[PDB]
RNA sequence: UACCUGGUUGAUCCUGCCAGUAGCAUAUGCUUGUCUCAAAGAUUAAGCCAUGCAUGUCUAAGUACGCACGGCCGGUACAGUG
């Protein structure tokens, strides 16, 4: 499954705005970029072995 | 600037100190137009303290669901400022 679809969002009405919902940040969620961190690590630890 | 002068005696030459002399550093007195530097509660009490201030700090890069501001109504988690 995809968590992205399952936040629990909540909602804020005020009277000069329109109305909105708001969403937390995801935390501890695996995306390309600490994928890339990843690999970057075990390609620093390639590169002092060699 | 390697400097002395007055004072013991009726007078003299000494010893010798007192006083003078110049700076320096604190205080104080009188006086004080310009301008540049510039010390300043050490000395007595490391005595006592009203009040205020004197140490805080965020980047692209730890944690933002504070609508506190703020958008592009969305399989659009997180726009951004904060």
């Amino acid at each position: 499954d995809d968590v992205r679809q399952y936040v629990v969002r909540k909602p804020l009405n005020k009277e000069g705005k329109k109305p909105r919902t708001k969403a937390p940040k995801i935390q501890r969620l695996v995306t390309p970029r600490v994928l890339q961190h990843k690999r970057r690590r075990i390609a620093l630890k390639k590169q002092r072995t060699k």
